């Protein structure tokens, strides 16, 4: 009897060490991956027991790739107990947008509008499960409190070309990684409000600190994305876990993205066809 977690982005960094950690832990991962080739060579490389894991493809930069994977986890059988949404792209050099399979910038479709879709489907999972201690955790930003989502301009008018930034303004690559990490903080916040008394799921986020991408290592990272999930010390939904010993904190803390924060969801909804 071993208990089932799904790992976006599983095939490198902090989520591969993520995944060697939760099956030392004794957990079946599902390493959602891109990159079918990568993801096994990464899993043998990692030393890992088969029966702890099951390779499934997900392209986070496609909404029929999301709805796909999830009809392939379903098939499994097996009862789900935890979602951990780590994927994270960010393209530096591009001047221009590029645009997602449906047609949304592709930093903001992958980071947010494609786990949004995967958290959304996967809630029916989630709640239908008998498992008791069931946890939805998102990897975010240092603190739960540069980015800037204005009024969502963007997504109010629909988010496709030429619109490229979720406030309606001109393209800037950094920005949209950072505008999409705060979506993943402000969608964590909402889970726990929408969802945590009907279902009972935790619903929290993490950052498990600096980490050497273009002061902590992939393996410690991975190691408290693994502490989030599994540990009774963290079982607590509506909050962000930080390492910068974890400073704690309200993900409703800044109460002036209320609004904000309940449109978004709205927008995204609709963007992900939700609504
Ligand atoms: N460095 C910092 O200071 C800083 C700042 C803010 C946030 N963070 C957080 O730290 C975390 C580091 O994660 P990491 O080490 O796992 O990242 P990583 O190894 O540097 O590479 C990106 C990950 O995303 C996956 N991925 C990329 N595109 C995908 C797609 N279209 N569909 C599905 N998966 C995709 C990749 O694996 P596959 O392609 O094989 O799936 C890979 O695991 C991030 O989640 C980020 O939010 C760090
Ligand atoms: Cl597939
Ligand atoms: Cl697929
Ligand atoms: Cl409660
Ligand atoms: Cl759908
Ligand atoms: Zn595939
Ligand atoms: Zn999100
Ligand atoms: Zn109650
Ligand atoms: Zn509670
Ligand atoms: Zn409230």
């Amino acid at each position: 009897p071993r208990p089932t977690v799904i790992i976006t982005g599983a095939s490198s960094g902090v989520g591969l060490y993520a995944t060697k950690a939760l099956a030392n832990r004794g957990w079946h991962v599902i390493m959602a991956c891109r990159n079918l080739e990568k993801a096994e060579q990464a899993a043998k490389n990692l030393q890992i027991p088969p029966e702890a894991y099951t390779i499934l493809h997900l392209d986070l930069s496609s909404l029929a790739s999301v709805r796909g994977f999830v009809e392939s986890f379903r098939a499994l059988n097996r009862p789900l107990r935890a979602l951990v949404c780590n994927a994270a792209v960010y393209y530096p050099l591009l001047k221009e947008p590029i645009y997602s399979v449906d047609g949304y910038e592709i930093t903001v479709a992958t980071n947010h509008l494609g786990h949004f879709l995967l958290i959304n489907l996967l809630l029916e999972d989630l709640k239908n499960s008998p498992e008791s201690d069931k946890r939805l955790v998102i990897l975010g930003t240092v603190t739960a409190n540069p980015p800037d989502l204005g009024n969502l301009e963007g997504f109010e008018k629909g988010f496709k070309k030429p619109i490229a930034m979720i406030n309606g303004k001109p393209f800037k690559s950094g920005k949209a990684f950072k505008d999409s990490k705060l979506c993943n903080m402000l969608t964590a916040r909402e889970l726990h409000r929408r969802f945590h008394e009907s279902t009972g799921i935790v619903f929290n986020s993490l950052y498990p600190g600096c980490v050497a991408d273009t002061y902590v290592s992939q393996e410690l990272a991975g190691e408290r994305v693994a502490m989030v999930v599994a540990d009774p010390e963290f079982r607590q939904s509506g909050v962000h876990w930080s390492w910068g010993k974890a400073f704690v904190q309200e993900l409703s803390a800044e109460a002036s993205d209320e609004q904000k924060a309940r449109r978004l969801w709205e927008l995204s909804e609709k963007l992900v066809g939700l609504a």
